């Protein structure tokens, strides 16, 4: 029993973290097989970041301009290339600690573990959600760029995030491992608008199910509702619309608890309309939306 | 920028997790050098747990009655002994993945990372606080007993917790690695009273300092107060008394922010007396007490 925000064990990812230095800039890199992945803005100076032509800046760099260091050992760079917003540094040595891995572009509302590193050294691990507006509410200091997000299915590590930028509002933006930014963000120091930060409705429901399983039942009401009726209320409180797919995904939790999804939806409606009246659910005084139905089932076997 | 509940990287601990099986019971063990540590109630059946004489139960067990398995490989048990509530199984092989480690009995209010494992396999990692009443609010399913809590100072792993029991109230109790229970708890299936769960005042203050550093300033008031005056208010809301030691520990955070500890104490007083009026601090609608001053400084470099 009990319910906590949990990351995956970071051991397999730790062994893939290296230090990439180019000129005077240092940040993190991901060493898989004979390739190191890092944010391309490693090549930029403070001044360049305002308006960088990455192609032109990359042309002034040769292989020997990239210092790749794995722990105490220096890797030989035998080729470089830019793939969207990440730099792929080819090295002569295959990482012996390379786990079985995929690169995965994850969907908004999905969760992953972040291994926060400083200049190639892992410092800690926490669980994140890719928010509907494609930002994350993480924790990244200077020299933590290139820190990666991942999920683990048994022996396979699915890397899904690389950290690149902190926006003027203090939320975080980044790419998949193919270098494509999540959301409309670019690797430039300008004012960048993140959209309205809507709540991940299916996750909130999953968490309410977790609550019931762990003996928090107070919020359960005598009402039910409909998809449309619920969604009217959802739009007002900036909740993502609930679809039949979302309903279907909650099925096992519905099955385990004996509470139909639409009944839980009605419970949520009253919580949105009346608040919590200073009570707590699973030790939180607000509605948590950074647990997927999978995360709940994982922890509520 | 940003502030998150972060665990230490679990890589060094993962490599020390093994499966211990005795009769029909299976749980986790900690393999360090040529010694495996596990909860002694591995020797108990469901029935034994009601009222076990561990000495008598241990006498019926020989070395070959303990199946110690590290991943796919079986370890040879060449000696066993009971040290308080943990079993020390001596094996013929030194763990090659043994990191530099200490055993440390931690103080109430201090934090640590928990690597939740199932039958020797790590499943996830989250940060805990040893609560003033010597319980933890963790997440442990069946076969997660023997999961360990630890801190990491550079290369050294300080193990401080082993999980043994879930109390009828659904909070968790356990031991240090010398097998001494935190709090008055025993490894027996009876009704066990945890005391009043007081709030860790110094941690709450540290978190408020973190808030200020990250731009949450709304709660800052025009008042100050005294240790005694503050503590009067602390006792009413079941907060730990604040001592000069606690004041001293907050000094660097006081120094960084320009806010004297007693001024922050006054801010906290008003928050306790008036609540939050439905606002949030660092994305929480209540006062967080599971970050130490060290945890804050670590994340707010």
């Amino acid at each position: 029993s009990g319910f906590r925000k949990m990351a995956f064990p970071s051991g397999k990812v730790e062994g893939c973290m290296v230090q990439v230095t180019c000129g005077t800039t240092t940040l993190n890199g991901l060493w898989l097989d004979d390739v190191v992945y890092c944010p391309r803005h490693v090549i930029c100076t403070s001044e360049d970041m305002l308006n960088p032509n990455y192609e032109d800046l990359l042309i002034r760099k040769s292989n020997h301009n990239f210092l790749v260091q794995a722990g105490n050992v220096q890797l030989r760079v035998i080729g470089h290339s830019m793939q969207n917003c990440v730099l792929k540094l080819k090295v002569d040595t295959a990482n012996p600690k390379t786990p079985k891995y995929k690169f995965v572009r994850i969907q908004p509302g999905q969760t992953f573990s972040v291994l926060a590193c400083y200049n190639g050294s892992p410092s800690g691990v926490y669980q994140c959600a890719m928010r509907p507006n494609f930002t994350i509410k993480g924790s990244f200091l200077n020299g933590m760029c290139g820190s990666v997000g991942f999920n683990i299915d048994y022996d396979c590590v699915s890397f899904c995030y690389m950290h690149h930028m902190e926006l003027p509002t203090g939320v975080h933006a980044g790419t998949d491992l193919e270098g494509n930014f999540y959301g409309p963000f670019v690797d430039r120091q300008t004012a960048q608008a993140a959209g309205t930060d809507t709540t991940i409705t299916v996750n909130v429901l999953a968490w309410l199910y977790a609550a019931v399983i762990n003996g928090d039942r107070w919020f359960l009401n005598r009402f039910t509702t409909t998809l449309n009726d619920f969604n009217l209320v959802a739009m007002k409180y900036n909740y993502e619309p609930l679809t039949q797919d979302h309903v279907d995904i909650l099925g096992p939790l519905s099955a385990q608890t004996g509470i139909a999804v639409l009944d839980m939806c009605a419970s949520l409606k009253e919580l949105l309309q009346n608040g919590m009246n200073g009570r707590t659910i699973l030790g939180s005084a607000l509605l948590e939306d950074e647990f997927t139905p999978f995360d709940v089932v994982r922890q509520c076997s």
